[PDB]
């Protein structure tokens, strides 16, 4: 089977917070071994409780963990800007084999809008002998989460050889995106221009380059 937890959890700058995790007397209710994970986007998941209750070295004082029945809880209180992610609780079973929890995606909400920086990279001399000609749009400091690019050849939009990463939450915990426009170098010679264009919650940013 699989660990219960609930979808979504929201609060608001300084407040307690506690994420469910219910499971059966075979792991949550037997046993002494759940386990708190969080995933950042462009991060591999950090325990932050391991054995219910017990905290690992780094992780904040504001993570407490606990158990009654079934069911196993996290408490992150004193929220801040960084405790935004994705929430998974792991057991150890009467066996060898482990249960995962659903997930929860934790939601902070002082969360103040911030356009993307947009900067365009043109293909560098090094990967041009290389025979490809890969413009990059480096995307970073917004909030929320989230864009939509949009790549030009001039003015003529360009829908093949693109591929966008996900956002990844930075250390001021805004999130840094980037885009890749994969062409020839004859294609990169040819057009006498190229475009980048973010749209992030209505509000378009865009960034121009040229050869030479
Ligand atoms: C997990 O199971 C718990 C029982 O431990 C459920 O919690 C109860 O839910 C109802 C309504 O959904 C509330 O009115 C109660 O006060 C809760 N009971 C207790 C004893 O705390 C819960 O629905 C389950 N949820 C998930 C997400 O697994």
């Amino acid at each position: 089977s699989a660990l219960t937890q609930p979808a979504s959890v929201s609060g608001s700058p300084g407040q307690s917070i506690t994420i469910s995790c219910n499971g059966t007397s075979n792991d949550v209710g037997g046993y002494e071994s759940v386990s708190w994970y969080q995933q950042h986007p462009g991060k591999a998941p950090k325990v932050v409780i391991y054995d219910v209750s017990k905290r690992p070295s780094g992780v904040s004082n504001r993570f407490s963990g606990s158990k009654s029945g079934n069911t196993a809880s996290l408490t992150i209180s004193g929220l801040q800007a960084e405790d935004e992610g994705d929430y998974y609780c792991k057991s150890l079973t009467s066996t060898r084999r482990r249960v995962f929890g659903t997930g929860t995606k934790l939601t902070v909400l002082g969360q103040p809008k911030a356009a993307p920086s947009v900067t365009l990279f043109p293909p560098s001399s090094e990967e041009l002998q290389a025979n490809k000609a890969t413009l990059v749009c480096l995307i970073s400091d917004f909030y929320p989460g989230a864009v939509t690019v949009a790549w030009k050849a001039d003015s003529s939009p360009v829908k093949a050889g693109v591929e966008t990463t996900t956002p990844s939450k930075q250390s001021n915990n805004k999130y840094a995106a980037s885009s890749y426009l994969s062409l020839t170098p004859e294609q990169w010679k040819s057009h006498k221009s190229y475009s980048c264009q973010v749209t992030h919650e209505g509000s378009t940013v865009e960034k121009t380059v040229a050869p030479t």
